């Protein structure tokens, strides 16, 4: 494809994140790729049982848990036998199903399953979440639709869901995987969605949007430019 356009509308963390000029609205940034394992519910557990450390999500005894919903003594919500991982703690992501009540797994986008990105706080540049984007990475060829599901914080960029790391064949361990080479390119359609829907409902609204843009055939020409 042609090279496109772009203009700057923001900067965190030495990356530079541009406006693509045209429609559909877009937004466009090359970044490293942490692993954000918030909403799979085998993320956290007692005794370091999670797919992550326990003290990753905070102090699980009482202290600040960040990592999802808490008792009334402050203590990290311990999923049911009709959830996921009955024992485990319930994780937690900004972006959230209203189906279902603060206190279950099933209300959060769980990373293991769904595609999602992770904007800075401060820094949506107008996304709302559940806003859909086109994610690629430039050393494997791989590329995959996804939602903006989680909020980062606001000095970091470039961080996605398991399942995100997987289709980009990114190392998807929450431990030890993703990347610090700034190997992703995330192309972000802000206003596309902005609530929770289904994921055939959004994978196909990224996939029109996609197409209407120009398809990765640009997002592939527009990355030798970032």
């Amino acid at each position: 494809s042609h090279m496109s356009e772009l203009s700057e509308i923001d900067s965190v963390a030495g990356v530079t994140i541009y406006s693509v000029d045209g429609e559909p609205k877009s937004f466009v940034y090359k970044a490293g790729f942490a692993i954000d394992a918030d909403g799979a519910p085998n993320a956290y557990a007692p005794n370091n049982g999670g797919t992550d450390f326990t003290a990753n999500g905070g102090d699980d005894q009482g202290g600040d848990w960040w990592g999802g919903p808490v008792d009334a003594e402050g203590y990290p919500i311990k999923q049911k036998i009709f959830d996921p991982f009955p024992g485990y703690y319930v994780s937690a992501t900004a972006h959230f199903n209203p189906a279902y009540s603060e206190d279950s797994p099933y209300r959060y986008i769980d990373s293991n399953s769904i595609p999602f990105i992770v904007l800075p706080g401060n820094h949506s540049n107008g996304a709302k979440l559940g806003d859909v984007a086109l994610v690629y990475n430039e050393k494997t060829g791989d590329n995959c639709y996804a939602i903006y599901g989680d909020v980062g914080p606001s000095s970091k960029i470039g961080q996605g869901s398991v399942r995100l790391a997987q289709a980009l064949k990114i190392d998807d361990n929450p431990k030890a995987g993703g990347t610090e080479s700034r190997i992703v390119v995330t192309l972000v359609f802000p206003g596309s969605v902005g609530k929770w829907e289904t994921p055939k409902r959004w994978f196909s609204h990224a996939n029109q949007l996609t197409k209407a843009w120009g398809g990765l055939s640009r997002l592939k020409t527009l990355s030798d430019q970032l």
